[PDB]
């Protein structure tokens, strides 16, 4: 049917809280809505072109009477609203036990552990920005040979030493370590990662020398089975990473939401049969995260002045998809990701008479399911594929 699918996650731009929400505290979230709201009226006259407005309607964001493609909403129903969760379960898997975040730092259970199994006090244990924390407690690494453990508002945990008092080889050693105890469902962390710096204080700056250490999906995913059947999956931004390179064919690197966009383009421009699969991560990591709705609202406009480049190459036998993996709403107490439902468009220009309505995805796989249909690769587990909705 399709010769190529473009698959875009919106990071975290949900559309509204889940039936479950209140198991998650998330009551009253509404990432998109909260965000129009504030904006005073969103500006995405593409997406409401594809029919997101005729999904739900938010200011600024209304239903069109001939949508360019097909329109609903999907239902998350894997236990966790984390990243590697969300994009686990789109791709096929069903995912029982959720990634933690640590707010308030890690329980001293984990910490005691390591630091018997490393013989190294374990320092600083919050929150914090990279340069933050070398700013604060750099030299005291330095001084003692503690280990400066911190996360972010994401499923992290993050480990930095100077690399003349830790060398790279150790440091990476402790890394490991610390991601076996990380295995644990008391404390899940999706990914530990070495933050090794040089310098001086007061002149510290993290180094290349960054190593990260993920776990796979719990799962076979659609793309594995892609790549298994010989088809190209190329992963743009941080997919590579969020299913630890499995399945992927091709991985581009991206610097910022715009530059997500180019590699989109760059794809649309090369001659593959398989799976174009980006994530734009900006509006989770710099404006979801931070509470900034104004900064939310401005990113999602200027990822919506760039779609029509993208419907002018797409081709009869291409389809796009656009999603989410949950919501981040910028104006929810605490840092934390939203339990939501995510918007989902499926747009191909061979839809001459345009789109309809989908009925409600009551799993993130059925993105999975109708991939793996299309492509005739073995069917994921969980999902309901609507390929043949598409018509
Ligand atoms: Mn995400
Ligand atoms: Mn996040």
């Amino acid at each position: 049917k399709y010769k190529r699918i473009f698959l875009v996650v919106m990071d975290s731009v949900g559309i509204g809280e889940a039936p479950d929400a209140e198991q998650f505290g998330d009551l009253g979230s509404d990432t998109i809505g909260h965000i129009a709201e504030h904006m005073n009226g969103l500006q995405m006259p593409n997406m409401v072109k594809l029919g997101l407005g005729n999904i739900r309607e938010m200011k600024g964001i209304s239903k069109v009477e001939k949508p360019l493609g097909y329109y609903t909403k999907m239902q998350e129903k894997s236990t966790g609203k984390d990243t590697m969760t969300g994009h686990w379960e789109i791709m096929g898997l069903y995912i029982d036990t959720p990634f933690q975040v640590f707010p308030e730092g890690f329980p001293k259970e984990l910490l005691d552990e390591l630091e018997e199994k490393t013989g190294r006090k374990i320092i600083g244990n919050k929150p914090a920005s990279g340069t933050e924390i070398l700013d604060e407690l750099g030299q005291e690494q330095m001084e003692t040979g503690s280990l400066i453990v911190y996360t972010s508002a994401d499923s992290v945990l993050q480990i930095a030493a100077h690399e003349e008092v830790v060398p790279l080889d150790e440091l990476y050693k402790i890394c490991k370590i610390a991601r076996e105890l990380t295995l644990d469902e008391k404390y899940m962390v999706g990914r530990v990662i070495a933050r090794p710096f040089v310098g001086e204080p007061g002149n510290f700056t993290r180094t290349p020398n960054r190593h990260d250490y993920a776990l796979k999906p719990f799962g076979r995913t659609v793309m594995n089975e892609l790549k298994d059947s010989d088809y190209d999956v190329i992963a743009i931004g941080k997919i590579s990473d969020i299913y630890d390179g499995e399945g992927v064919t091709e991985s581009l690197r991206t610097k910022s939401n715009m530059d997500g966009m180019d590699k989109l383009v760059d794809t649309l421009n090369m001659d593959f049969t398989g799976l174009s699969f980006l994530n734009l991560v900006d509006f989770d990591a710099l404006f979801g995260h931070r509470r900034d709705p104004q900064g939310y609202g401005e990113a999602l406009q200027e990822y919506d002045a760039r779609l029509p480049e993208v419907f002018a190459k797409l081709k009869e036998d291409d389809l796009l998809l656009i999603t989410a993996d949950h919501g981040n709403d910028p104006i929810h107490p605490g840092t934390d990701h939203t339990r939501e439902y995510v918007p989902l468009l499926a747009y191909s220009p061979s839809m001459k008479e345009g789109g309809q309505e989908l009925p409600l995805r009551q799993t993130f796989a059925d993105i999975g399911a109708t991939v793996a249909e299309n492509f005739g690769v073995k069917m994921p587990e969980y999902g309901t594929s609507f390929l043949n909705e598409l018509k």
